[PDB]
């Protein structure tokens, strides 16, 4: 049983997912959101579980990590049947005052269990910096596409670009190219990449930087809201889209903004909801208009 | 031709209702987001326009203003044919610092235009004040009620509760009960009221707020956003309908948020759109509930 | 004992004046600086004695006000003895949701006590508005001047501006001058008058405009803080004295920033003390500029 | 000619001394308060003149970079004959997205040229991180004694904490103690260190804190006020003062607030030089009480 990308999509061929694999990256934001301190895992476990079962309805996939929430999440089958499961198969190393300062394939996830529980692929988050070595970041995403096609699983890489170790030479439009230059052809099955500009600015500007990354992305790709003001990042979706992108992965402009409000579960369904919905509506509409347009050639 | 309060909701009965009538306080807005000052009265009109045609097809009525979008709405046919057109009567007095410190009938208003454009209802703002005359308060409203009926309108009053024009003796709370206690039966077909508590805290105090609110309003009645966060305005609407209420009328809480963002046409679509149908999918809920008791 | 404005200066004859007589305003800085709610009178009390204990030995006169604190400065001797007492005369009326909504002569304050207990001067609030009657303010400020003249005190006046009770139309520079050309020859010994401009933007326009305001007082002027960040107040000091000012009364500008500090007492000596001894040093250097002319 | 700490003190034997030879973390500080970008290297140069001519009054040194302003300070007497003038020997090496990632001895620091020009000290920053190793900090360390002495000026060394490259086990305040464990008896003249608890809360907890600090430096040592609020900087001095420091150095408490105001000149002699006259007073208040101390034993 081999799963491919049609696996993850919507019924229009487009993707739309949703990220709740986040980390210590989450326990911060529930701290800074007045949360009592020190955050419990469970508080996190809760609200990842409560998403899912209010948002996995109106995804195509959700991301979701072994650390707080992969065994809740398939034991109370909290994931729509409609919804393909996504594995996160990364290790966070923290350093430098931050939760992801460097990552590593990480050894504990195990896609036999994953294949067997019904999962369809698995995501690496890249960290991309111009002084580190290119051929160690190559190394790793080939072993991680061999780790997920021996098993059956789709391969999902996300490249995020970071300052230099030593210098202060840092473009962030420019590295997110330079990154899909060497990334764009590593043989993953989908490519998650940060939006140029994070999605501000005039749409034609926003239009061409799109085009630029589509030139140098050989697999399918789909744009991460990281970055992008959540009211912005619609506009983004049809802008990528636009330039050749296939939809999105959503994580914080879906449910950032209930982090630490009253009534989670009535919160999830009553303001993330409906963001994840328009989304998924976008992504049909630009599918429905490539249908067409591929249809002149 | 007389309309009722039929005529401005959804088919389940519930009211799903937008204000784009903001006045000087939204130029203000405008201003606060960054656009280059003074804000021309044509950039309030190019938005109520641009609102009325993206979030009409999600509404049972919007409000409107002679000021700034009348006209417009009415000429470029801005509303969906489902959405009544509801016309603000109320001219807003600026003092003390503020856009709207008093209120009256605005005479500029001209109900026989409005009920030939296909308008079905007018609505005017009461500022209650503890230390100021209710028998003012009612003799407005009475003339109002009159106003609308005489032309076959519905009647919408939205008191609004301030600060005493003197002294410190201000419970908002307390206020808001004693404006119902007043005006919750003054003849109008529908009561605009503000949310106990902003909408904060606790479900279970909420509804015991909605509930004792519920007990002075003697006429159909719905929430205005006003002061309750955007994200807490589909609770608001799901307890206060618990309590008694037949739905919302939702101004800043829809559209606010992109205000001063570029592709405001976009922005209304893909931002304002999808919150103002989910609270029309909760008043639709709850009025399906309410008819199964 | 008749005392003039000679006994409320430095020995270079300006005025380096500090407020601590702030009420319900104060309180309110309290909780907004995080203080548990309610704000007891107590923690004002003992704000105010500790600034009249650290900062007295650095000014001309320091105000203060029965409501809080003229009992226990005077008993604890808490003034230097360089220092001159004024105590406000003005009652403070809320309303619309302000502290200082309208304000009258506080006939609960007793000048023959003062005047036994060393007091020199009272000084009286005129909150001004373009639609409120000028006769009123000028009535008022009569007899006041009486009150002060007949217990041979000192009469401070302190006319603010406010936005008119009805209208948006509302120039505070302008306000300002009115002021000034309305009171500015009242028969009071002192005027304390607000800066233009906030003391913002290029030195020379605030030094024009400050020139207009001299231009209007036919009294000893001095500057508030209100409203002057404590940054540029030194400046504004530099600025209105260039124009026909003889000093300054601070307030926040020289407190305001150790509100909710621990170790008051020890606030007070090292961050405030040296923001009011900078403000003498200025005046000093201003006085005597002005007898070398 | 050899210098000793006394050529840098007040005439109390107390130190108040001022930084001015802030880098690239100053020319950030006047993009944020608005002044227009790219901010010119003139902007710093400007601000440093002016501030060294009117606040060098009431310093007994002041701190000065080659980068920005040493050239001008000393070519427009803009600093004050009561005040000595100390050099930063250090390069600042940006990396992961700060000014200051890391930092070595500047090569093109002339000793010789300071010792004509007057110079009476060197300055050297060691970024301290609990996963870098002891050794590189203290050879470089003693490097610089050497080249300090070699030319009779003072040597100061700033050991400053930063979270470790790798995990994310860091306690500030334990991380001041262990860099003061091993770099307070390394033969240098003065230690400027941090203040404990970011000069915050109850003042009995600050002094046990700035005690158990005095039990590990075997040489004099000042505060600095980075990290401190300038409110909290007067306080923090006469508590570290009673633990046994001999005073301050004064950067951003001092001048940060005037940064992007209008009449520089003005603003720096109405606002900055009040805070640091105040600091120069409560040094001598609290060097008077400690004669009459080590006068009972």
């Amino acid at each position: 049983n081999k799963y491919t990308i049609n696996d993850i999509t919507r019924a229009s061929g487009g993707f739309a997912m949703l990220a709740v694999d986040q980390r210590e990256a989450m326990r911060m934001m529930f701290a800074a959101a007045g949360a009592p301190a020190p955050v419990a895992d469970s508080v996190l476990t809760d609200f990842k579980v409560n998403a899912a079962k209010a948002l996995s309805p109106y995804a195509s996939a959700i991301l979701v990590d072994q650390q707080f929430c992969y065994r809740q999440v398939v034991e109370q089958n909290a994931i729509a049947k409609s919804c393909a499961m996504i594995v996160a198969a990364d290790e966070f190393i923290p350093g430098n005052g931050i939760p992801v300062d460097s990552v590593v394939i990480d050894r504990k996830i195990n896609p036999l269990q994953i294949k067997q529980d019904g999962g369809k692929a698995l995501k690496l988050l890249v960290l991309w910096r111009s002084d580190e070595d290119a051929q160690q970041r190559l190394d790793m995403v080939k072993e991680f596409n061999e780790l997920c096609h021996s098993h059956g699983l789709v391969s999902i890489i996300e490249p995020v670009v970071r300052p230099p170790r030593r210098g202060d030479k840092f473009d962030r439009e420019q590295a997110i190219i330079d990154a899909a230059k060497e990334l764009g052809d590593s043989g993953a099955d989908l490519y998650k990449v940060e939006m140029p500009l994070y999605g501000k600015g005039p749409q034609q500007e926003l239009l061409c930087a799109s085009q630029r990354l589509n030139d140098h992305i050989n697999m399918p790709w789909v744009i991460l809201s990281s970055g992008v003001d959540e009211k912005l990042f619609p506009r983004a979706v049809r802008v990528a889209m636009t330039a050749g992108a296939s939809g999105f992965l959503a994580g914080r402009a879906v449910w950032a903004s209930v982090v630490g409000l009253p009534d989670n579960e009535l919160m999830l369904r009553d303001v993330c909801a409906p963001k994840l919905q328009q989304l998924g509506d976008i992504v049909d509409e630009m599918m429905a208009k490539r249908r067409l347009e591929h249809h002149h050639h």
